[PDB]
């Protein structure tokens, strides 16, 4: 049937997708370990530099992997002990240079100090990412999200934490 | 040593298997994802026709992937909030069109209303699933469980739920 | 432009990446799995022979896969129950025998009986491992950390443990 031509063609196109769906699977999983390790610069360089501006009154227009940082950093501080831990990827590749994703978030936030001393966080989430290819690398374009739920309460203080990354 | 023919029939084997362990990784991604959405007509896209009925005296025969998912509704009704959450999968691919998979789950429940309002169960188990290929696409054959542990307790009251996809 | 030859000689490297990772992937699956059963033969199969000593005063230096899985059998006794798990890893083939891999993890742990009875301890790391490739196996060589968090807390008594693989 196919020539030899024909088979190798096939193959190199499957293993493109394969290699983008697990370039796309380690992108998110530096998204998240610079996230919650706050480390701004590092995460900075998994935001596309044509991140997507999601358009609505009150919110903020973002011009850059920079702005968007900024922001994370404003919304997660010091005081904030985060973990988004990402399961379950379904990672669809669109085109040669685009992509879908959909993660299932469980998130957990402890605050330590200031104004929401002993505060926790938890919740759930779906994600829906999209992805594009600039230069041989992946980059998160957009990321949304409906919650699957969210809830807040106080801490026993009693609870004794006796490691935090972020002291 | 092999030919070219050889050497692309081995690649070809090689590249089906990785796109079939791929393939089961989305198929019981979006099993979770519905199952927590409680989007019951798309989960039941993911359960064979030929779904495995488990013999025992009081059990249920179910006889399509539409009772099963009839049963999956009952058992996780509005009022309760899950998180089945997947880790760590470990797929073997047993021929053409079967395959086994081990997955690692962690589970959070909660009811907001009605007879259990308060109630919170978590636990944790190591699945062991058949899948089946049908006409290119995967599906869920048969799916079984060792529980690492189960607890229940009743849940603060004044834990306020901030946002809940289920309301 | 390249060869036919060429093209499956690239193929072929590509492939036995994607083979290498998928491994990697399944091998600290299995060392999870076989943590938190406590299976010590089985979790003595995923460790190098050659796994390396961290040098240090006061430190153990392990001698065999044997040595390493009776510490973490004192480590982890019948009386505690664990949960380890992986998330997003980020898994780099250094060479043909040799990768690096970063996990993202979460802990959750209870003691049901002895002197920490109703003890909780829960957290987060930040994995480094290095693996290495072995007859066509690939092993866990060193496993590294960064906590994220820990936490340790008494359990209300009246949290109904009602299934513990353990007992
Ligand atoms: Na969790
Ligand atoms: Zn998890």
């Amino acid at each position: 049937g196919m020539t030899l031509e024909a088979r190798i063609e096939a193959l190199e196109k499957e293993i493109q997708r394969l290699n983008d769906i697990e370039a796309i699977k380690q992108l998110k999983a530096k998204y998240f370990r610079c996230l919650d390790g706050k480390l701004w610069d590092e995460l900075e360089t998994t935001l596309s530099p044509n991140i997507e501006t999601s358009y609505s009154d009150g919110k903020l227009v973002f011009h850059s992997p920079k702005e968007v940082t900024e922001y994370l950093a404003a919304a997660m501080p010091k005081e904030e002990i985060s973990m988004h831990m990402g399961h379950t990827p379904e990672i669809t590749i669109d085109s040669e240079n685009t992509a879908t994703g959909r993660w299932y978030l469980e998130d957990n936030l402890i605050f330590t100090d200031g104004k929401y001393k002993n505060v926790g966080i938890n919740g759930g989430a779906f994600y829906t990412d999209k992805y594009e290819k600039i230069d041989g690398q992946w980059y998160i374009k957009e990321t949304g999200y409906v919650r699957i739920f969210e809830e807040h309460f106080m801490r026993d203080p009693k609870i004794h934490i006796t490691s935090n990354m972020h002291k």
